[PDB]
């Protein structure tokens, strides 16, 4: 069969939405690690608008960190359509509206979440959204060491794998339109596009003579970023997770705090099912937990392996009680999030960079010997 | 029911929710359907991307626009937000007094006008499971309907210190596939200061919760959360902000199916992030209704000026009936996936989604992409 | 009062008008002044520029800023509002549920401070006259009387069927400077369902204008329109938009002196806009008061970066007990007219300035440019 | 004594909320002459909002009205601080909550309006308005014709008159600030703008050695236009106006239709101060009145002569009765109101330009044979 995802680059006026809502929380949190943020934004033609519910004893500016956050995604020139030097930055910012131990808080929401790993990649990613992701990063990389100086912020890709029994066989077509100024024609474009940000990218195995290629399907792409179409925080919440390859619960992760467990107890799930394949435990692995409000243990915990479990199924709900704390604050807990890490995570995918947090497969060894070593 | 830890351990559970229309973001996702729909009303081959920003005391609509039809936007969303409930300031926010502000723009050949490429790239996907008898699976299904339950009983002064802002979540339990019973049961409602808590979870249970789930699925294990936090008084906008768009897993399959990303509400049919969403339930719950397999997943993706889906995969779970290739060859052939087919085969040029915007836009047979006028079909192509 | 056409076409006849702190208007330049007194109460040196837009449903706060304080916009705009008396969606504004948007900047050497030259260019007029006890003309005093006795008795339960927006207007006839009577007197009040028209013109007349008007300037041909188009329900930001600045007349003189083209509202003392017509006021009334003229006009404008003035006109309408040129000399050298020495003379900073946003900035004797403590020194200066 | 008025360029932010509110307004016009405008207009770093109470069978783009506006205005770059194409425009506008002779209708509102006009020069105007409004319109002149390239929109003037017994002896003091790009010190600036923009302007016989020439007097004028100060609908009713020299009742011209009594009955009061002074009636004539809502006679007329007048001063007020109609929709017959000609009047003076319906003094010589010959 076949199967496809897509990413969008930092410049994609969702993108840049919810890049604003988590530099703002990443402010905030800097200085009140306790903080409750729910932020919101809204881009549009010339304006941004900044809203939502903040609790916290924290001091910032919102407009500068949101000139910030549009300068280094690059729009500072009326000629790409929109400048953080002189854009409108409008704030709607509110007020939100008991335990001995604050690991039993119960969840501030009900809710269902969702995490994910496979063996297809390095990472522990499924293939079609992590190189989705790779032509992205690496068209914004190519933009602004000067390589491409021509390229513009905006962009979008899209890759459609083949699997055969459950194996990548390769890569059956590739999409990839990027904004650009107008000093170059269509045919060098797609030229330098194949030579500078696919071909580094896509491997050379998985790219037959069939591989279908479409590079600015459409012709010229000059006018880009909020100018074009309306951005809003949470709007790209599959290719922050897993590009349609697993399933999600439907909360956002932008400009939340870690008390929320539509962002941390996804982060958690992750966390979860990549410890497990990679301790070898499973070649795929789904977990999906949910809360109710004010109740501090999961309401539902499935481990979901799709046959590819190496050990019962029974044992592996087990192991994920026995080593992982999934209460909202025991979440926080575990891995460590009150820390001003998650405007990094607003684009390119919040899974598959090793760096964070919920990447760590620090229990991995310690769930095999659980098991059968 | 007080189950303790560690007791069942084995049961497989799924959990999914479902919010009322006078959740904020539901209310986003209404008054971009209403611009729609008057739109359409108007001009059905308009360009709409229309999107909506719900706070306290304002609502925001935005996007891009290319019409021939004259609307006026504050009256439309006026009159959504009367119908939907929010009509004083004892609820924090009023219809008639709050503040409508406007963002829209003007939107920066083919010989068959049916082989025009897409508008945009993107992947879908469409489900349908026999679990239920309008092919939807359970969870989100019984969501939908207790918060429904909630709205009408609110509306029809049943109980009428009601508020509109609702939640609920129910988790079943299943057993090689086949529901065995109800786990977890959430229900959170927004409430006027007369009623006490006590009062209100044994008016919650007798007039929306019993009314709906099935007897047969609630035992003593059963957990009951009727307003866990207690009251339950500011709510709507006033508490929270609302978006359109933020509520696509409530408005498709509550989490049993997967989601490409896009939203549904203040998008023309000319969207493959809603049209093809449409198309793939249509032919989900054909092959289903057919009897060719007892759940089935499509996925269907686009690239920006290509007419013909980039890819599509049909996935039954080992349910089905006949070869999962010979499935896939009688949706390419059987169903027109090109954008402006989708648009002919579910006659989708008319103002009918301002009703979809809330209560799930999957289940509800009076929709196109609900008839199953091509399961007889589908079952004569493919032998049985 | 019914005077037929050309009867007495030879009264000279001036007229003012007011509005209460429920216009929308001025709702804006109370939150702009709200804004700046807070920002004072914790830095003194502040630059504050805050532009103030109020529409149904909700309020704008934009402007330029320069502080270390730290504020709440959206509390002082809903405290603002309270005050003011929009607490309900029945009156088409509530300050507990509307939206409060921001949009506020950050603004883009002398070795005597009281040397640093001006923020800005422009025009301010300064006036008394010794037509009423603290040197104000008539018709604006009397008009302000009107709609804070109009505010007085909705607040204090008296008439609580009363709205807060209000408008008055009175027309004095003059026969050789000299106050003869009153020609005309306009009263619209906001009001609720709860009362009639005739019943409202009634309690208007004995609860409003009998109080405030001496009855001495009240004859047979006085004209009174009490509410003379009827109902007024809707009301406040409702029905109209507020901008702060846009009532510059009703806050001074009520048309009896010129104008310059400032707003006050918002604007920290650095302005010379506001402090320099302070000032002008100042050096007026002290002249009037010290017996130096009957009524005083005073003129001041500023350069950009120039710390004097580059105009001082002293105009005395024939009224002067001195010559006139001596008079420019007396204010040139007793006042500083300085942008910075107008602070340290009227020593303006401080949090007062809200106090100042409804019911006129000239006329109140507790505020530092009414004070008439030059008036003795004048005299004794001009020789008198 | 001396006496000083100021004006500003149609790029200063309140003159450019002034400009797109009339903007709406003649569009209006141009489909229902009939209509109900009032509209508000906010200008601020990024954005345009556009607001009020519009009554009307027209359909317009308030988006491509606000665009074209500021775009004709010059700002069409983010060096200038401002881009009419990417700008945000927000509309926030809405509705508006009987005789047998319409002439009969009652005023809308009460309020109070006064009408001014001199001798001092040739359009019956004060000296100190007409010259500084001269100074800014020759700016915006030498910038758009080519003459000057680097100046930018924004600008401001001050002229000080200088008056002895009622003559003008010469100008005392010149302010003229203008904004300009970077390409250009200050120096060479100060001489272009006295010999490009001040000496074409300013009689010779006004300029002495003692007049103080201020021109960008605290240095460099870059940052400009609604980047760096708000901009609102009617905060320029002065300059819209006398600069100071006569009274003002306070309401504001721009975005209202005719029915508006602030605005036209101010129009009619400068029609009849204008021709009383054309007619060689009086030197100096000022006019005040006054209107009660629902009532269409003026609850008062003054007029004010200063000594100056050539005839009684009973005679006076009985030809204004006896000429003019100034019940609120008898000035709109009057002047004919209802045309799309307000945009031309939000910048550089709603009076002076003899083309102006308000502006004929064709009621002079019959105020003259009405009188003493
Ligand atoms: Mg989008
Ligand atoms: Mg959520
Ligand atoms: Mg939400
Ligand atoms: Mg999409
Ligand atoms: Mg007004
Ligand atoms: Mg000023
Ligand atoms: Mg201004
Ligand atoms: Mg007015």
């Amino acid at each position: 069969h076949l199967f496809t995802s897509e990413s969008v680059s930092e410049g994609h006026p969702d993108k840049i939405a919810d890049q604003i809502s988590d530099a703002v929380l990443d402010a905030i949190l800097e200085q009140d690690p306790k903080a409750r943020v729910a932020c919101e934004t809204y881009v549009k033609t010339g304006m941004v608008l900044v809203g939502g519910e903040i609790t916290t004893s924290a001091w910032v500016d919102i407009e500068e960190i949101t000139r910030n956050t549009v300068r280094e995604i690059g729009y500072v020139h009326s000629d790409m359509g929109f400048d953080a030097n002189s854009c409108a930055v409008l704030s709607a910012i509110g007020k939100q509206s008991d335990r001995a131990d604050p690991l039993e808080q119960g969840a501030g929401d009900q809710g269902l979440m969702f995490g994910y790993a496979t063996n297809e990649t390095d990472v522990l990613m499924p293939a079609p959204i992590t190189y989705a992701h790779r032509l992205v990063q690496r068209q914004a990389e190519v933009r602004k060491n000067g390589t491409l100086p021509w390229l513009r912020p905006d962009a979008k890709s899209q890759v459609t794998f083949q699997y055969d029994d459950g194996k990548i066989v390769g890569i059956d077509a590739v999409v990839l339109s990027t904004q650009h100024s107008e000093e170059i024609d269509q045919k060098s474009l797609q030229e330098a596009v194949m030579e500078e940000i696919i071909k580094p990218i896509l491997p050379a195995e998985w790219l037959t003579s069939a591989t279908k290629f479409f590079i600015n399907p459409t012709g010229r792409f000059v006018i880009g970023g909020p100018m074009g179409d309306c951005g809003l925080t949470g709007r790209k919440i599959i290719v922050d997770t897993y590009g349609g390859m697993a399933r999600h619960g439907g909360g956002a992760f932008s400009g939340k705090d870690p008390s929320k467990v539509d962002r941390s107890a996804a982060y958690a799930a992750r966390y979860v099912a990549k410890n497990i394949v990679a301790a070898g435990l499973a070649d795929r692995c789904e977990i999906q937990v949910s809360y109710a409000i004010g109740v501090a243990e999961p309401t539902s915990i499935m481990v979901e392996t799709f046959g590819t479990e190496k050990v019962p199924s029974e044992q592996l709900t087990l192991l994920v009680r026995e080593f992982f704390d999934l209460r909202p604050y025991g979440l926080i807990q575990m891995l460590d999030l009150l820390h001003p890490i998650y405007k990094e995570t607003a684009a390119y995918g919040h899974f598959g960079r090793e760096h964070f947090p919920w990447e760590k497969t620090d229990k991995a060894q310690l769930l095999r010997d659980a098991a059968g070593l």
